[PDB]
């Protein structure tokens, strides 16, 4: 894979306008709501029975909060994905067995939120930037099953 | 699969609030420049080498009003999409012989076009409709290959 | 979709030589070694840590017996797998919450294993109509999700 | 990723005792048949309007001569995978435009063709070897898209 400088420089300069404090629930809860079987690796979160109690859910928007900010510092890292998260590729592959596919709809979940709080800012061009961004991120995360 | 009488509401009413001929060239012009493997099925459109020449391009915007009237003329048989798309399944797969991963991809774009315009309308539950709708289309489109 | 003549007469001539008892635990247990993350619905069978530990577990053998006894009773409505598998997607969907790729991955197995039993009576026609049984066996299992 | 030592071994051995002139126009042959929309990569290859016509196709097996050895070169650089198809993938990937999604197809179908010819000596470890083998293969020659 390859960022391209203007590639880091959408990628940097949009995340810079993105409040974590909401995008993170909005990002998780909107992935557990649109891809209901995700659900299954939160069980301890609490009420996920419905979309209500999902997008109000705490503990929902807490761990969104720490995946988003997880994201943030990677984007500090654009040409080493891989190795900035070995980590957390051993904890969801090794530890937690998350389907590889999921972290696939978590990056589209993410294209979304990004293109309802930027509308038309979000270009095709923008798009394309941050479809490279949570593919790479994707890949790097399954990194463990491959 | 089956649409619920919430998933009908939503899809029914969003589309018509869609302006179809703009939003065609939107996510056609998207799905070329987020996807750019799919430009080698529209070689006859011209110049596709870089977002600009593919929004700008009138065949993109042409081409997309059609596909978007076709899905919206599918939205008033949600409840029988395989038989209404069956001759455009014919054609896109035993002619023009179209990935079927591809008809998913233009499915994608489209969600992300209609979070762009609508924005915060764009709820969890609606995109989940949504989501429902746009794999749904892709099943029906390719049904000719399963 | 849809399965012609031929199609129905290779799957139904073909399953009739099928062992069921070893080939579903063969199916299952390579499902478990060759995508480790489906082990994490299969908690309750036991240590599944390596290949000889999964294929040599005996809840493992029993459950892939069940799972190809039901494929093999859905052979018998090729033209309405989504009313026969209608009960097992609620099962696998709205209670166990099983990813609907993993439907699929279980279906690539499957092929596998009867490459490995017929060899080249496993001809690229043969394939063909059983690639397109286990992909009409994920969709009507992933129905309710759509 | 990260090919384990006994994946190496796996790897080499079984490659060893693959015959490429047999199985190049096998797995590109399967691929064309089983999948019969990646025939529009091949409209100058003659003849792929029928499984005879593909399998027998004299240009279909010479070119499924030279992806198995490129691919048995590939055997020799498991650590650098990404590098060995730099050139490959801008080929595929800016020249032909040829959907990654494709490359993961082709796997699938060599894994079957490995099968077929190898019966139970394909063992489910063995198996999993392969599949991380041509998974790694597809995520290096589609890099450039990445
Ligand atoms: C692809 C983007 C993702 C990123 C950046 C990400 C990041 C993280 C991080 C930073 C943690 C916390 C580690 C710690 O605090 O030490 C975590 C935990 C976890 N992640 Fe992810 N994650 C991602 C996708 C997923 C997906 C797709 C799933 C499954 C649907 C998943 C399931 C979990 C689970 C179950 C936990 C542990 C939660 C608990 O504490 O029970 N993650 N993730
Ligand atoms: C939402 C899914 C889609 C719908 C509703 C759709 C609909 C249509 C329609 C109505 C036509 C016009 C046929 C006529 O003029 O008579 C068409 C043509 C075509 N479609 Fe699609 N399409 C879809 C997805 C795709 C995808 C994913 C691709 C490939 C990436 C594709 C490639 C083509 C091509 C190559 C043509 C012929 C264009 C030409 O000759 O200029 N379509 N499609
Ligand atoms: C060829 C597709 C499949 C078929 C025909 C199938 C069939 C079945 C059947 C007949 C049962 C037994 C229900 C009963 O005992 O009453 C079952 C249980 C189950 N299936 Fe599947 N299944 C398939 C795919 C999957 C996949 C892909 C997964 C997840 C990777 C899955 C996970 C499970 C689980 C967790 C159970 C419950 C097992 C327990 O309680 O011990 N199945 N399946
Ligand atoms: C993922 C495993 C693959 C490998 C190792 C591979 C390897 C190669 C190689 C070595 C060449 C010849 C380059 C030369 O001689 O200089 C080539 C050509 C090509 N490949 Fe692939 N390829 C792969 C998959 C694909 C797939 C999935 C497609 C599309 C269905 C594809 C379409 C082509 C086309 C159209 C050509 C040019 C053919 C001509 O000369 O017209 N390849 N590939």
């Amino acid at each position: 894979g390859h960022f391209t400088e203007e590639d880091k420089a959408t990628i940097t300069s949009l995340w810079g306008k993105v409040n974590v404090e909401d995008a993170g629930g909005e990002t998780l809860g909107r992935l557990l709501v649109v891809y209901p079987w995700t659900q299954r690796f939160f069980d301890s979160f609490g009420n996920l029975s419905s979309a209500s109690a999902i997008m109000g859910n705490p503990k929902v928007k807490a761990h969104g909060k720490k995946v988003l900010t997880s994201l943030g510092d990677a984007i500090k890292h654009l040409d080493d994905l891989k190795g900035t998260f070995a980590q957390l590729s051993e904890l969801h592959c090794d530890k937690l067995h998350v389907d590889p596919e999921n972290f696939k709809l978590l990056g589209n979940v993410l294209v979304t939120v990004l293109a309802i709080h930027f509308g038309k800012e979000f270009t095709p061009e923008v798009q394309a930037s941050w479809q490279k961004m949570v593919t790479a991120v994707a890949s790097a995360l399954s990194s463990r099953y491959h």
